[PDB]
């Protein structure tokens, strides 16, 4: 029967849809249902609760910071200083190297996103008698930079857009974030996994004491002053990226490669200890010895510039010991050739200690000797169990 | 210009279309004319005769069997026992092993169907003078199995669907062949190529002597009786399958492999004389010698059940010589330890004798010494051209 | 979004489309111009002018032949007997190897087709004055054989489709040839390159002299007939097939493989000279020496039934020397045991020769003996230059 | 469920789509984007300020010329000479080999194009007091081959199409540049990347003075004409093929391969000097010595005919010294067997040199030996940095 002769189709070859995408578009493929009309219906009892919507979930209120308010504050003084941008963290104590963190819905994405441009709100809880009575500021200052961010009272703040609150029988309120940007949206704060891939927040809101409280006798001085963040009346969102959040269910990290840190071969183990010339024996500082000048020899890290680093230890039940476990310390230079363990008492203050040290300063300085261990916390000093593995952390700086 | 983005055609590779089918769907290709509207017209000159009808071809009348009549045929007697199936045959003489034989066109078609539960009808082309007269008869009678193919009268046949012909001055008459079966439609009779895949044919018709012929003395006794075969009116046709016919253009086989069947090496040549082992010397079979027990001893023939053998010789100019050249025989065990070569006159004269060796019988029984060919047929008693080959026939029985 | 999971499409795999066709079907390619637009329009300046017919061709009139009619032509006589069929040649004088030809624009086409059944015409120019008068005739008589082209007067002529042109102040005149055949379509008479697979045409007009010229004292004698040839009022064309007919740019052919038919190894050089054993020295015979029976000994030409061969040698600048470059030689066993080189005057008296020896022939007949060339063309009797390459030519006989 | 049967459709593999083309037809692909109707839109804000045309770019007036007209000026004298077509240059000063130039954007296309057939203007900013007069002329004179764009007058330009402008209190005027040719459209002058596919210009404009400055004593007597060019009111543009402009961003050639031209083994290093055989020692060439006959021999240059060649060093910080580097030199042969380098003032004067030397000339011709370095150019007489690297120039003529 008849010849269709007429030239055939033209076609080009690939071999797989679609990884991206899938808004709207009809996607074939091989199902292992019975039948090709088969799609799963939600009966009356199956209620499709959610609404699944990225605004529907940067509308609950998480717990983000807990203040207490105590009559001992001064009429100068402040309260809170966090970051008014959706990736406003909360470090939960504890114990692991990588530290987990506390985030809102309205942290989780966009965690998910590059940029957002959104307007935000937080809730001040403030549990308190009708018998306690004071005044709070509150006010987004856009451009806050680095140092400019300290250098900040409560009187400058009340040249930005602020908020003064009122508190006898009324407990709480809620202040709407607003968003002031040179940019449509707002790159991520936190970009992951990618160090120098980062930009810092828009801004900050700070909440100062305008007025201290003033308590009768028979209602306590000090108050908690919970807080709660939440996507605004606009928190928008705009493109979907490599999250910068990870798991819950497993909090591990299988260390490449096998480049664990670790002190130089001979110099373990190692206990915190004092050193004439390490803040003139004012300081803790790792040794291996107790004799002359038997300073922990520890590896030079080769970090890029905009970056810095620190230490936390795999496991804590390894550390050297005095008061507490040492489980976090940094690794500078001596000048008396070589670099030293410095242990320090937390990842925050090793951190603020390489925010210093990178930040082109020195080791005799105020700044950085504030964040050196004292030599009161050397405790029995036991040593480590041998050179147990350290991980260098990176941040940008 | 705008991108097509949305998820391509699926599709499922095959390599060839189509080696079936083609009755009603269209078939695209690469067609070498010089255009894609190119399809040959027929002129007026040009005439379609045929009508190409599986129906058209099994109306025509062909030639299958002549039948002498006598007046010496008494009044019980047969004339043809042939059988009512579109695969009735007609052997023509000679010469080579396969053996060529007439068909009727309804007989190559259905060779090309597997089933066809049809109608026929048979031409009875009497030649015969108005002084001469008779009575033929004609029946149909289902159920005929092998042996029950004879023990069968005239008088039996008037119990099926049967016809008595009176002849004066009109000739021929064409009896129409009923169709009675169990089965709806009617598988091969000869299945090609294979041996036990052919399943016997519904039923024969005969055609006795009714009434012997009474010729006057000036035109002769004898008269020829010319019988043509045709599908009737609703020889129906069912499933194409392998052909059971051959071409007619190259009657050739080249014989693998390369099993051609001869005498065991030493016996060699043979020609055929007699045996005191063999009927008393009362029959040919072939010797090596002329001396004590000079016996040709032949391969044994391993032949599954349901089948038969016997053995055409390739080319008569090689084979033995007695009053005619013994191209066909028959080979069976002789219980002197051995299997010898019995010459037959023709091959119908060696299947029939393996109808009754392979159909679990003896060679002292009469059935089959009347079979054997006799010694006075011995001739010259030329011998082979040396040990020429022979190749076994099958058959199912 | 939703899930196209019923069957996809089947397709059956082809490399390309397509060496054919192209008459009526879109052919999808990749284009290399900026557009899918893209198809070149032409302006009135940039006119189409053709009119790219088959038929736009075989209407143009081109020469082919050229008469001198003389007052001395008898009454019986003829002028030219030239093929009636579009493949009607013009050999053009030398030089290399394969001569060129004239063709008509009806002769280029239908060298592109198999078949062309079709109506031509002939003009007849007669440059002639008004004092000038004669009669002539011109008939296609279908039929015309290879030997009964011979054997043909102007009075048997007379008895086909015929015509008579009187001429005093009317120089010119057309006759339509005549289409005679069995067949519809008549195929080619040169079928390239392919040398048994060419029918010769289906007929031929001559064109004879039915009154001698009668030219008054102060016109001259002879008289130019020119001949041009063109596709009738239905020259029809069939089936485009491999072309017949070759450049004209590169007329070279690089010899293969290197069977380049020159004399036997020790032959060499040659010159035209002559022989007591070849038509008794009254012809040209190549000698490698002058002394006894030093004739050049030629290899033997395998010619397959229906062919002829002879030789034309490459460059004219290497051949023998007599009278002229004796480029053409006919090749034929010498009875003595061994094959001559015959130097011929020309390609047409060489393959005339293989037109009278292949036809199965001798030496020694006056039809052959009149194609070899005089002893007192024999000439300085220049050598050759070595035994220079010789290549073999054939055609059908 | 039902079976599909019908044969399946015919298809041609390709591999991509689609290098060309781009103009109207849609092009399927994997797009990264979330959605398959991602297609970005333009806000208000991010308004689409052009209009991407060919003719909007060739309508702004980018400079080409700054012409001196002074009252010094003759009333017989031209001030610029400049080619009538798109591919107009600006030579811009230094310093790597490759020399940058200056083009207008209507010189930046066509330089993407092949054709281009359009008529063409010249804005002439004359910046001029009140108190200056004159009168300039400006022909568009067709048909100027080489040789024939000397011997050229402002007479006989008044022949051809050309204008002449009063200024008196009118700075500027405008010429429309005409546009004859034979050929409708008018392929590249400048050929990238490829020498002999290159045709020159349609024609030029001059800039003679018709009548000289009359500057009365309070305003200076030379005054700037600034010269822009666009394409007029129908620059046509006809094909894009490969640009004959680079980029700006990364001048460099990584020099295949590595055939740098440079002096042969053994003369170097090399200071321009002067040679009793080389015109008189009244011009520079390079020497290997200060003793008799150490002239610098450098390897022979082939280059096809119909193109030019010279020399430009890679680093001018390494050429030979006098009171310039001399950083351009040309290379012929000497006559005492072998090659001489030559240093030029700039490459215009080498270019102007291959013009003569190439243009089949000698070298003691006045036209060659005025643009040889006087000796007195010699300066201290520094050395080079060895031998270094200089690549060869390529220009037709
Ligand atoms: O290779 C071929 C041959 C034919 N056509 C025909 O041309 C029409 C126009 O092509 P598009 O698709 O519009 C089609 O609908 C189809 O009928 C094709 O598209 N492609
Ligand atoms: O891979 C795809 C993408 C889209 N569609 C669209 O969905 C319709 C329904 O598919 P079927 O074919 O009925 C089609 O006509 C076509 O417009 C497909 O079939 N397949
Ligand atoms: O593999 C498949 C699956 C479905 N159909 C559907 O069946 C119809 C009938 O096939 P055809 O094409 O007429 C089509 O139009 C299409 O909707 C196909 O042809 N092929
Ligand atoms: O291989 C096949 C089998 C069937 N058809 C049918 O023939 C019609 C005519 O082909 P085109 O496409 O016009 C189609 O629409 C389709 O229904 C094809 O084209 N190709």
């Amino acid at each position: 029967n008849p010849s269709y002769q007429q030239s055939p189709r033209h076609f080009v070859p690939t071999g797989m849809h679609s990884l991206a995408l899938g808004t709207n578009l009809v996607e074939p493929l091989h199902a292992l249902r019975l039948d090709a009309a088969g799609t799963t219906q939600h009966p009356v009892g199956c209620a499709p609760d959610e609404d699944m919507t990225v605004s529907s979930i940067a509308s609950r209120y998480g717990l983000i910071r807990r203040v207490q308010w105590k009559k001992d504050h001064a009429k100068g003084s402040l309260l809170l200083q966090l970051d008014a941008d959706p990736f406003v963290e909360q470090r939960i104590e504890g114990t692991n190297p990588i530290s987990l963190y506390w985030f809102a819905p309205v942290g989780v994405v966009s965690s998910m996103f590059m940029q957002w441009r959104g307007s935000l709100e937080y809730r001040f809880d403030i549990i308190a008698s009708q018998f306690h009575t004071g005044r709070l500021i509150v006010g987004y200052v856009p451009g806050l930079t680095a140092s400019l961010q300290l250098q900040m009272d409560y009187m400058k703040l009340k040249s930005s857009s602020y908020v003064v609150f009122d508190l006898q029988e009324s407990n709480s309120f809620t202040f709407e974030v607003p968003y002031v940007s040179y940019r449509p949206w707002w790159v991520r704060k936190y970009g992951g996994n990618y160090l120098p891939s980062s930009t810092d927040a828009p801004s900050t809101l700070f909440m100062y004491v305008q007025v201290p409280l003033i308590p009768m006798e028979a209602v306590s001085d000090t108050i908690d002053i919970n807080v709660y963040v939440r996507g605004g009346s606009s928190f928008e969102v705009c493109v979907p990226v490599q999250p910068s959040l990870g798991l819950n269910w497993n909090t591990d990290f299988i260390l490449r490669n096998d480049e664990e840190y670790r002190a130089k071969t001979g110099y373990a183990p190692y206990y915190a200890g004092v050193w004439h010339s390490f803040n003139n024996s004012n300081s803790l500082v790792f040794r291996w010895g107790s004799a002359s000048d038997q300073i922990a020899q520890w590896p030079t890290i080769s970090v890029p510039r905009g970056e810095l680093a620190f230490l936390r230890i795999k496991d804590g039940k390894q550390a050297a010991v005095g008061t507490q476990p040492w489980r976090t310390m940094v690794v500078w230079p001596s000048g008396h050739g070589y670099n030293i363990g410095i242990p320090t008492y937390n990842a925050e203050r090793a951190r603020q200690l390489a925010q210093h040290l990178y930040g082109g300063g020195s080791l005799t300085d105020e700044k950085a000797k504030q964040l050196f261990v004292p030599a009161n916390q050397q405790g029995p000093g036991k040593v480590s169990n041998g050179n147990p593995v350290w991980e260098v952390m990176r941040a940008p700086l």
